[PDB]
């Protein structure tokens, strides 16, 4: 059960006014999507402000860049909500004290 990507898509239909049933976890953001970089900027910081993490953005390019993950990884919808989820579990141990909304 894709929880966390019920949780994503619904920011992706609040950030670009696509109903989220166009949205599946299969989905290419820079593809499927048709989502740009700069549109995925506002995408990122929206999760990121929702569930309490960091999306390093930066450096998840530079892990394509060096040959240490796939681009698919991180803009394949599924595979993003993994990671995600990975942060959300990882920052329960050292989130930063900002009340939870």
């Amino acid at each position: 059960m894709t929880s966390t990507f019920d949780r994503v898509a619904t920011i992706i239909a609040e950030t670009c006014d696509i109903p989220r049933e166009t949205i599946t976890p299969e989905s290419h953001a820079i593809d499927d999507l048709g989502i740009d970089s700069l549109d995925f900027l506002d995408i990122a910081f929206a999760i990121d402000k929702a569930f309490g993490i960091k999306l390093p953005l930066e450096k998840w390019t530079q892990e394509v860049n060096d040959g240490k993950a796939t681009t698919e990884q991180y803009f394949v919808l599924k595979n993003l909500a993994a990671r995600i989820d990975e942060l959300v579990a990882a920052k329960g141990a050292l989130e930063h004290h900002h009340h939870h909304h």
